[PDB]
C-alpha cells in the first residue's frame, strides 16, 4: 500500500494473507473471507503454482511478525480460477480457496459481506485498499497491515488512465487524479472495501496498475458485483 497508514488489529477481520511454502515462507497474495471454508483473491497469485499444498492461509493477521512455524493456518484444499481468466490485465481476476477446515469466526477473523446486485447504483465515498505490499514501485513486503483511502473513478474516466487496455464492466478502478496513494505490488488479492450505511461490502479485489500511485493511473480492480452468480454456483457442494 502506498500513501496508507498502519491498520488497527482487528478493523479488517476479513483480510487474509496469503503465503507459499516454496521454496521457503513468503507472502504471496491477499485475500478475503467470504465464507466459512472460502477465500476470494485473485486468479494471477497462482502462476506457477501447481498444488494447493504449498498454500498456507493466515487469518487474524494484523504483522507479518505473529507467523511462525509454530502458527496455524488454513490448509487450501481447492483453488478455483474462473475458467475465462488468462491473465489480470484482460479481467476475470478472481479465484476462490477452498480450506481444508473451517473458520471459527471471531472479532479477529469472519467474513465480509458480498455486493448485492441492487447495489451497482450507490455511490460509494467510503472505499479503503488493505494489504502487506510494497510503499513505493521497488521496496518490500511491510511487517504491519496497511490501509489508505481510496476514491472509486468512473469506467469512462479509468478508461482514458489506460488507452492501450481494454477497462470492462467487470473491472472497477480507484485512484487520485494526483496519484500519492494505491496498492502496490503484495496487495492483490486483497479486497478493496466500502463502506455504505454502516456495512462493509467488498466491492473489489486488487488485481493491477501501471507502477505504484501514479498521477492519472488508477488501480484497477475485480468488480465483485459482477461476480456473485460466478462465486454462487462455485460454492455449491459436489
Ligand atoms: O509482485 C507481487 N505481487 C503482484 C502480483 C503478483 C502476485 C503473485 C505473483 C506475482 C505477481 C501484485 O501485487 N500486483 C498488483 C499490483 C502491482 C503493481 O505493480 N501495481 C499495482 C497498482 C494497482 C493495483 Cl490495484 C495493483 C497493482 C508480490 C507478491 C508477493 C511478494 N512476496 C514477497 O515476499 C516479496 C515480493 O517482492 C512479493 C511481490
Ligand atoms: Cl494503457
Amino acid at each position: 500500500i502506498v500513501g496508507g497508514t498502519a491498520s488497527v488489529r482487528g478493523e479488517w477481520p476479513w483480510q487474509v494473507t496469503l503465503h507459499t511454502t516454496s521454496p521457503t515462507q513468503r507472502h504471496l497474495c491477499g485475500g478475503s473471507i467470504i465464507g466459512n471454508q472460502w477465500i476470494l483473491t485473485a486468479a494471477h497469485c497462482f502462476y506457477g503454482v501447481e498444488s494447493p499444498k504449498i498454500l498456507r492461509v493466515y487469518s487474524g493477521i494484523l504483522n507479518q511478525a505473529e507467523i511462525a512455524e509454530d502458527t496455524s493456518f488454513f490448509g487450501v484444499q481447492e483453488i478455483i480460477i474462473h475458467d475465462q481468466y488468462k491473465m489480470a490485465e484482460s479481467g476475470y481476476d478472481i479465484a476462490l480457496l477452498k480450506l481444508e477446515t473451517t473458520v471459527n469466526y471471531a472479532d479477529s477473523q469472519r467474513p465480509i459481506s458480498l455486493p448485492s446486485k441492487g447495489d451497482r447504483n450507490v455511490i460509494y465515498t467510503d472505499c479503503w485498499v488493505t494489504g502487506w505490499g510494497y510503499r513505493k514501485l521497488r521496496d518490500k513486503i511491510q511487517n504491519t497491515l496497511q490501509k489508505a483511502k481510496i476514491p472509486l473513478v468512473t469506467n469512462e474516466e479509468c478508461q482514458k488512465r489506460y488507452r492501450g487496455h481494454k477497462i470492462t464492466h467487470k473491472m472497477i478502478c480507484a485512484g487520485y487524479r494526483e496519484g500519492g496513494k494505491d496498492a502496490c505490488k503484495g496487495d492483490s488479492g486483497g479486497p478493496l472495501s466500502c463502506k455504505h450505511n454502516e456495512v462493509w461490502h467488498l466491492v473489489g479485489i486488487t488485481s493491477w496498475g501501471e507502477g505504484c500511485a501514479q498521477r492519472e493511473r488508477p488501480g484497477v480492480y475485480t468488480n465483485v458485483v459482477e461476480y456473485v452468480d460466478w462465486i454462487l454456483e462455485k460454492t455449491q457442494a459436489v
